[PDB]
């Protein structure tokens, strides 16, 4: 029944990769919209001292966005996988490429 | 309450992003397995004329695995998203960024 194993495995990874690109493509789209939203919002909040403070801390949080940085680092993870799928600039040498340096003789 | 919006959105993409790289990690694993599987299977089929013919067309299909080629090209779409989110290496301007072989000497 190997034939059913192959079909099940194939469909599994198929859907995983299909949705994979879909999700990522959506992320870039959402980010663009959010950035535009805060822009217009700041313009409206500027007409109020209280609102000004609301956006003051909001933009600050965006700057120190550790979570935002995590998303960027997520794309970096994918890069390593790509390099694994396609070495290209392979530095894998079958030798002791440690590059030691002693010197300075004594007695 | 906007706080519920932000929290729901945060967990939504945060979870889908970490799982995203996890799926890709599994993809490369299965790929390696399939490669070894066809190798072992072909050698086992070499001991029988009937199995040899079955594996003859089987390996043929794997070599011309349009599905395998599809998954490969899928990763290429991901690489595009990377350059789309953060070009850096790319430089697109309204000026002629092509440097033809001209003279341009100090005269």
């Amino acid at each position: 029944m190997s034939i059913v194993s192959q079909t099940r495995n194939k469909e599994l990874l198929l859907k995983k990769i299909d949705s994979l690109i879909e999700a990522i493509k959506k992320i870039i789209a959402e980010f663009d919209v959010v950035k535009e939203s805060v822009n217009e919002l700041s313009e409206k909040a500027k007409t109020d001292p209280q609102a000004a403070e609301k956006l003051n801390k909001l933009i600050e949080g965006y700057t120190y966005g550790e979570e935002r940085k995590l998303y960027d680092s997520a794309l970096s993870k994918i890069e390593k996988l790509i390099e694994t799928l396609s070495p290209a600039r392979s530095k894998s040498q079958s030798t002791m490429n440690q590059r030691n340096r002693n010197n300075r003789k004594i007695v």
